[PDB]
C-alpha cells in the first residue's frame, strides 16, 4: 500500500530479505496504533511472499523505537482496556525468521518489539530499557517476561523497577542481543545474516524456529520430544535428502523449499 | 522490638528505604531460627510502613551470611524434618522490592537468602557459594533452583557438586548479581537504587514485581497473558493517570500510592 | 570389552574418575551407531564401578565430536524414523556426574552430547555449533532445547538458523560452558573437578544432581518443594550426620557413601 | 451477510442470545473451509454486538456436525500442511460464552468444535466420537486433548484408537457434557441457559470464563493467583459494587457491563 | 481459646479426630474475617495436637457455609484489595488430612473451603455452587480452579457463569465429592474416615497427602518422579519397616508415627 | 523364551492381539523382579512383532496383581533405594496400545500397572486400591498421580490415605476404567477391543496414542500444537491417503502400516 509510518524494501541476494523500517523520526518512532497497523500489514505481505526467506526490522539511526504514544492511551479506563493493545504481537505469529536491527533507543514497547523478534543485532550506541514504571504503569507486551528470560531476575528487576537503560554491551553480555556492529553498518550486517538464513530451506527453517520457541513453553522433557518429532518430519522433505547428499557428495546444497 | 541479631534503620530520601542489617558477626551471620524470626519481623514492619517503598538487606563487611546455622541442624533427624525448616522463605512473600547488598561471604542459606531478593548488588570482595555438599547435604532453600536459573546448568552443577566459591565478578558476568561496588560504598549504592525504586508508585511497583516473578512460574504464553491483566489493572489507579499526564504535560509525576 | 571407537581409563586420586575418550579421529569423532553403543556400554560400566564417583567425557584435540554420522543417515526415511536415534540420550540416565571436556569442534550431535553432560569445560580453541540447518534438517537431540536454555533466545536462534559456530569464549560468556582452559591441560583440569566430586558422598551428590536437573522440568515453586524433600532425605544418611558433626567438632569429615 | 452454510438469529429476553445454526445437512454439516469462514464471521459479529451476551451454537437434528470435509482433505500433502487447515479455532478467541447444543452426531471435527465451546448441552439421541483413526489420521483440533481432559485417559484412548461413538448419557456421566434434554427442546433449553448468563455483567462473565479456561494452562498454585488478580480487578467495576449492594439491600441487580 | 463463631471438640477412637464446627447459623456461616481467624486458630491447634491425626470440618445441617460475608466486602476498593481476604487458604498449609462434611449449602467461599479440604463427604440434601457472578464478582479462593479440575470444563463453566447450584448426587457423579450419606449420620461417617486415617502412621500419611496434591502442580512425568522420591523416603522410617514386617510375619502392624 | 511367571499367546482375527497373562497365582501375581523382567520381555517381543497391533494384559480370575512383592521389599533400606524399583515402567515406553483386563484384585503396584495401560476393562468382581499406607509406605509407581488424574482429588485422597478398595462399578463411574464385563468373558471382550484397534494403521495408531498421552504433560495450548504437528505427520504416510480415499470411494480401507 502507500505507507505513512514505515518504509519497506526487498534486499539481499535474490531479493530474499524483506526490510521493514519504522519511519516516524520526529517522534523517535513511538509506536502508535497507525504505525502498528502498517507494520502488521507489511509483515503479512512479507510472510506471504515466496521470494522472502527472512525479515529485518529496524528503525532510524538514533532510535529503533522509543515508546508507544502516551497521548494515545492517556485517557483509557480499566473497563476500556479490559473490554477493548490487541494487535501488538502479530509479529510473534510470522513463521519466517525476523531479525531486529536496533540502533539507538529501544524503550518500552520498542524494547518489547525487538525482544519479540527471533534475533537481535544492536548498533554500538544502542540502548534498551523499560521506563513504563516512570509513567505509573508496567510493561504490557512481554517486557516483564521476555526480558527476565533473557537477562536473569536481578537485572530485569532493576530495569523494570527503576526504568534505567542498559547499553548494547550490557545487553550482549547478558544475552538479550547476540551481536554488536558499528552504527553505519548495522542493517547491512543484519541483512547478511538474514540472507544466510533465507538461503536455507524455508520449510526446515520454520521448523527450527518453532523448535527453539518451544523452549519457553514446555518442560525440557516435552521440549525434547517435540524437537524429536520435528526432526523426524524433516525426513519427509526433499531438502533434507538434498542437504545430506550434498555433504556426502561433497558439493554445495541446492534447496528448493520442500 | 529490641532485636538480638539484627539492626534496622530508615534511610534515603524521606526515609523511604528500610535497611535491615544481619548482625551476628561472631557466627558470620549464620542464620539460626532466632535470627530468621527477627528478620521476618523486620520485613513485615517495613512492608506495613507506608513511608517505606523498598528494602535493603545486608550483613557485615566480612559476611552477608555464611549459611543456615550448622550447630542448630547437627542433631536433627529425618523424622524431625518431617513432623517439624519453616519460616525460611517469608521474604518471598513481601510485596515491596528487596535488594540484597552482599559484601564478603554469601554461602549456602546465605547465598539462598540473597537470591530470594529481587536484586543483588555485590561488594568487590564478595563470594557466593553452595558448600552444603561438603556437609553431606544439599541446598534446601532454592540453591539448586534459583542459582541454576540465574547462571546456567554447567556453572550451577559445578558449584553445587564441588562446593567451590565464585567471585563477585563471576557472579556478575553470570547474571546472578547485577552490579559490583567497592566494599565501603556498597550499602550506600544499594540504598540509592532502593530510593529510586521508592519514588515510583508503591502499587504499580508491586504489580511490576509480581509480573517479573511470574516469569519463573508459567509458560511464556500464560506469563504474557498474566502481565497483560496486570497492565490493564494499572488503569484502575490514580497513579497511572497521574504518571501518563505528567509525561504528556512534561512535568514531574507526584505519585500517591494509589 | 574390546572397544573399536573409544578408549577408557581410570584416573584421578585413587582412580576415582572414569575417563572416556571418543576415538574415531578419521571421521572427527562422528557419532555413528557403533560408537554410541560403545559409549553407552562404557557409561554403564563406570556407573557400576563403586571406585568411580564421576566421569569425564572427551574427544581429540581437534574435535570433541563433529556430529551424528551423516553417511549413516543419508538414506533414512520418515517411516524409518517413526517406527525404528534411539539410545542417543543414555547419558542423561547416569546418576553419577559427567563432565564434558571439549577441545576443538563440538557440532550438531557432538554439541548436544556435551550439553547433556552436567558440566562443560572448554579448551581454548573449542568451537560449538548446530549446523544441522545446512543439511536440511534440525537438531534432534536437544540442540534447540538445552542450547536455548543455556544461552538465551537470540543467540540460540542465530546459531540454529545459520549454522554458525561460536568460540569457547562466547560459550563461557553465555553460560553454555563454565570454565575455559589451555588445550593441553583441559582434560587434566576436568579430571580434577571430577576427583573433587568423587570425594564427596555419592548419595548426596546423586541427589544434588537430580535437584539441579529439576530446574528445567518444573515451576520454581515446585522445584523448591522437590529440593526441600531431597534436602530432608539427606538427614536419613550417615554421611549427612558426619558432614555436619565434622564442622561442629572442628575435624575432617569422612564420607562413606551412605 | 448473505450466508450459504449457516443461519443466525437473535433470541431470548431482549435479543440477548445469538444463535448460530450450521446448515449443510446434505453433508451432515461436514465442516468445509467454506462453512468455517462463515462460522467465524458470525461469531465475530455477535462478539461485537453490545446487545448479545452469549452465543448458542447448533447444527441440525440428525447431526451437529460429522467432521471436517473428508473430500476437501483427500488430496492434501505433508508440505501442503506445513506451508499453507487454519481458522479452525477462532471460536476459542471469542470472549463471550458459547454453548454448544448438540443433537445427533458430533464426530471428529464436529466433536472438537463442540468441545471448544464453554458448555455443551446434548439432545437425547446425541452421539460423540473421534473416528479419525478409521480414515488413517488422528484428531487435529483438540480431539486428543480436550476429550482426554474431560473424560479421563481410559475412555479417551478407547474412543481415539477404535473410533467408537459414545451416547449422550455416557458423555454426561463422564463430564464431557453437562445436561441432557429432549431432541425437540434442546435448542430452546440452551437458549434459556444462555439468557441466564447474558443477564450477568458482561465484563465480569468474560473474566470468569478466562479464569476457568486458565485451569488447563497453569499449575493450580498459578491458576489461584491469576484468579485472585481477576477477582481484585472486579472491584474496579461498577457492576461489582452494584451486585453487592443489591444483595445487601435485598433488591434485584441492575448491571451495566462495566 | 473462647470462640465466638466455631465449636471444636475431639472425637473418634481415643479422641484421635478434631472436629471443627462452623457456628454462625444466623448468617448461614457466612465466612466473615472473624470466623476465618478462629478457624485458622483451631486448625493450627489440632495440627499441633499429637493425639489428633485428621480433622473434620463441618457446618450446620441447613448450611456448611453460604460464602464470604457480603456485608464486609461491600465497600472495598480495588486499592484496598491490592495493597491489602488474605488468610483464606491457611487450611491448605495443614499437613494432617482434613475432611469436609458438607450438609446443606456450600456456596461461593463455602464451596471453596470444602474444595480446599482433602476429602469431601456430602449429606443427602447438600448443594454446591459458585453464585459470585450474581453479585458481579467471580470466585476468589479457587472456585474457578479446584472446581474445574474436579468436574470438567462444561459443568464448571455452567456453574460459574450462571450461579446455579448442583445437588450432592451431581457432585458425587462428577467426582467433586466422594461419598453421600444421610443428613443425620454424615458427620459421624466423616469421623470414621478420619479415625481410620489417624490409625495410620502420621508421617507416611503426610507424605501421601503431599504426593496426591502434587498431581495438580506438575506434569505426570515429574509428579511420578516426586512420588518416587517420597516412596524412597518412607524407607527411612520405623513405620515402613514395621508395616511390611507385620504383613510378612502375619501379625498386626503397630505404628509409632515415625 | 521359557517363562516361569507369565503365559503369552497370540489371539484374535489374524492372530493380531498379543495376550500376556500374569501367572503367579500362589502369590496373587505379586510383582517380584523376576516377574517384571519377564513381563517386560513379553511386551518387547509383541512390540517388535509386525503382526501384532495391540496387547492385552491380564492376571487370573481372582487377581490381576496384588502389588509389588512385599517379601522382596521388606529388608530394603533408604540407601538401597538410592543407589539400587527400576524397570517398573517399561510398559509406558511401548508404542502399541495396551489394554489391561482386570479381574479380581488390582492393588498397590497392581492397580498402578493397570493404570499405566492405555485402556482398562474390569470384570464384574474386580477391586482397585492403594493399600500402601497400611504397610507404612506410599504408592511408588504412579498410584498418587495417575489415580488422582482419573478419579479426582477427593476419591484419590480417600483411597490413598485409608487403603480402602473400590468396586468395578465405582471405578467405571469415576472414569478409572471404561467398561465392566462378566468375569468369564472379560478377556475375550478386551481381546475384541484390541482387535478393532489392530485393524487400524499401526503407525497412525501409535501417533494417536502419543497424542493422547501428551494431555498429561503440557498445557492445553502446547498439547493442541503438538497434536497439530502429529496430524500433519500423518499426511506423509500411505495409510492416510488410503483411508481417506476409501471413505470417498465408499469402500473398505486397506492399511499397510505406513
Ligand atoms: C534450608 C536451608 C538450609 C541451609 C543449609 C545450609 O546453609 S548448610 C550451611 C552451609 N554453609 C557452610 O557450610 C559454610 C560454613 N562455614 C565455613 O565454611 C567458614 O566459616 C568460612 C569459609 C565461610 C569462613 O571461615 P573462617 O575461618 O573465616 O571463619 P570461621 O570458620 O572461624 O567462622 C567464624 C565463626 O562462625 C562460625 N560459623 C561460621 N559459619 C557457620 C555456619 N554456617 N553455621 C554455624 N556457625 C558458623 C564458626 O564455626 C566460627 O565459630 P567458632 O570457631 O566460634 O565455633
Ligand atoms: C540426533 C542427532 C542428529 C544429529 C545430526 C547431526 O549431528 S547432523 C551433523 C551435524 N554436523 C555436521 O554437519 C558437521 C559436518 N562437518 C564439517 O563441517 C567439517 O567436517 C568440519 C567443519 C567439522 C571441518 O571440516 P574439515 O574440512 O576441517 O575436515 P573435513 O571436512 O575434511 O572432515 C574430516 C573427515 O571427517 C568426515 N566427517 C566430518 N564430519 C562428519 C559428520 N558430522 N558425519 C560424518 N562424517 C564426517 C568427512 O566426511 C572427512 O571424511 P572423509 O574425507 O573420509 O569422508
Ligand atoms: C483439523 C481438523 C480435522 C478434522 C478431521 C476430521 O474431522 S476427519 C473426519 C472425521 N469424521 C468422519 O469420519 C465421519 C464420516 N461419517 C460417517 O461415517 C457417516 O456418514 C455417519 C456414520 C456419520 C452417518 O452415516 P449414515 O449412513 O447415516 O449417512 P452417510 O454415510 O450416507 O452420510 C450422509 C451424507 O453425508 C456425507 N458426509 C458425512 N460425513 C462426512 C465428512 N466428514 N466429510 C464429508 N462428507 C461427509 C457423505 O458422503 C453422504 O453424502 P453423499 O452420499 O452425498 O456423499
Ligand atoms: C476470596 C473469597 C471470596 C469469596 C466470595 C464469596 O463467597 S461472595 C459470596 C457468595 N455467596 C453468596 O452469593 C450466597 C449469598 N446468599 C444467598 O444466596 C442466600 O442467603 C441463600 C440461597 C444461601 C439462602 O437463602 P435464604 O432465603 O434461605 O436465607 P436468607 O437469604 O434469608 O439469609 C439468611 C441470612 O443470612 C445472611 N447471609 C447469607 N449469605 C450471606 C453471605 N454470603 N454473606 C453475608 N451474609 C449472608 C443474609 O443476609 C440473611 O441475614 P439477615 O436476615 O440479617 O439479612
Ligand atoms: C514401586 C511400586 C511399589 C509398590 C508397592 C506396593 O505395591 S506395596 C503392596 C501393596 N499391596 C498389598 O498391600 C496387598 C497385600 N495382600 C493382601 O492384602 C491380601 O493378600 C489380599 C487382601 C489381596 C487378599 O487376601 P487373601 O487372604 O485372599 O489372600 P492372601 O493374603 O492369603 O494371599 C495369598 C498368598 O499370596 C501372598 N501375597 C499376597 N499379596 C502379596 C504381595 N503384595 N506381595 C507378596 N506376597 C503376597 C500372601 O502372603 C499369601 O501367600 P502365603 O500365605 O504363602 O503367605
Amino acid at each position: 500500500a502507500n505507507f505513512q509510518y514505515i518504509i519497506t524494501e526487498k534486499k539481499g541476494k535474490n531479493s530474499s530479505v524483506g526490510l521493514i523500517q519504522l519511519n516516524r523520526p520526529k517522534a523517535l518512532n513511538a509506536l502508535c496504533n497507525g504505525l502498528i497497523e502498517e507494520l502488521n500489514q507489511a509483515l503479512e505481505t512479507f510472510e506471504e511472499d515466496p521470494a522472502v526467506g527472512a525479515i529485518v526490522l529496524t528503525g532510524g539511526e538514533k532510535a529503533f523505537a522509543a515508546g508507544a504514544d502516551i497521548k494515545e492511551m492517556q485517557n483509557r479506563t480499566f473497563q476500556d482496556c479490559y473490554s477493548g493493545l490487541s494487535h501488538w504481537d502479530h509479529i510473534t505469529r510470522i513463521k519466517k525468521p525476523v531479525i531486529a536491527a536496533v540502533n539507538g533507543y529501544a524503550l518500552g514497547g520498542g524494547c518489547e518489539l525487538a525482544m519479540m523478534c527471533d534475533i537481535i543485532y544492536a548498533g554500538e550506541k544502542a540502548q534498551f530499557g523499560q521506563p513504563e514504571i516512570l509513567l505509573g504503569t508496567i510493561p504490557g507486551a512481554g517486557g516483564t517476561q521476555r526480558l527476565t528470560r533473557a537477562v536473569g531476575k536481578s537485572l530485569a528487576m532493576e530495569m523494570v523497577l527503576t526504568g534505567d537503560r542498559i547499553s548494547a554491551q550490557d545487553a550482549k553480555q547478558a544475552g538479550l542481543v547476540s551481536k554488536i556492529f558499528p552504527v553505519e553498518t548495522l542493517v547491512e550486517e543484519a541483512i547478511q545474516c538474514a540472507e544466510k538464513i533465507a538461503n536455507n530451506s524455508k520449510i526446515i527453517v520454520a521448523m527450527a524456529k518453532e523448535s527453539v520457541n518451544a523452549a519457553f513453553e514446555m518442560t525440557l522433557t516435552e521440549g525434547n520430544k517435540l524437537e524429536k518429532k520435528l526432526f523426524y518430519s524433516t525426513f519427509a522433505t526433499d531438502d533434507r535428502r538434498e542437504g545430506m547428499s550434498a555433504f556426502v557428495e561433497k558439493r554445495k546444497a541446492n534447496f528448493k523449499d520442500h
